[PDB]
């Protein structure tokens, strides 16, 4: 795997991924609801024209995050075995320099990895399900499947990924970690 940093657009969010090769397909970030950085990253107001599905029916991001934390406490083991809320803020994808929205969602566990993920709906079914429910971008970076039907999780050839294009998944993993290390923004990790 790898750890990588995403800068807040307006603070670094460290993610753990077993698919660093898919970085050019990371279209949003998800933090555990209990993640220490959430309160820091919560915007004062919603952006104009925000998708209502993203707001949990809250008037402000802070109210929505408080309500989400309170609501998920009413879940039992039954429910725990896709919902979430936009923080109103963005991080920068270090591969493409693009802003990506930051969410909390209870599908991300606080005490595992770094407690935060990069979301790649094209290639992780959990992220595909979330993106379909919320109306988030789904981008193909590994050719081999059909992202309109389901996340493609297998080996393939890199597309839409600049200096990774044409590489196999194993080659792209090595190349992107090299790039992250040269930039000081990530590391390979067991
Ligand atoms: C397992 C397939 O993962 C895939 C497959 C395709 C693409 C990806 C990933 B992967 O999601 C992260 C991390 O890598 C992966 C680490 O899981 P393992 O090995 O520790 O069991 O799980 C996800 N993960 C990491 N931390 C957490 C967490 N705290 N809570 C929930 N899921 C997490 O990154 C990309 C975008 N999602």
């Amino acid at each position: 795997g790898a750890v990588a940093l995403f800068s807040a657009r307006a603070v670094d969010i460290e993610v753990f991924t077993t698919r660093p090769d898919t970085l050019f397909g990371a279209t949003y970030l998800v933090l555990a609801p209990e993640h220490d950085l959430v309160d820091e990253l919560v915007a004062a107001s919603w952006p104009a024209g925000v998708n209502p599905l993203w707001t949990y029916g809250g008037g402000t991001p802070g109210e929505a995050i408080a309500a989400y934390r309170r609501a998920i406490a009413a879940k039992s083991d039954l429910e725990r075995q896709k919902t979430g809320v936009f923080l109103g803020s963005y991080a920068i994808n270090p591969a493409n320099g693009e802003p990506v929205p930051i969410f909390i969602a209870d599908y991300v566990l606080a005490g595992y990895g770094t407690g935060a993920i990069m979301a790649v709906p094209g290639h992780d079914q959990r992220d595909w399900d979330f993106a379909r429910a919320f109306g988030l971008p789904i981008v193909e970076v590994i050719a081999g499947g059909n992202i309109s039907e389901s996340a493609y999780t297998g080996d393939g050839i890199l597309v839409n990924s600049d200096y990774l294009n044409g590489m196999s998944v194993p080659a792209a993993k090595r190349a992107i970690v090299d790039r992250l290390e040269s930039a000081g923004r990530g590391r390979a990790r067991i």
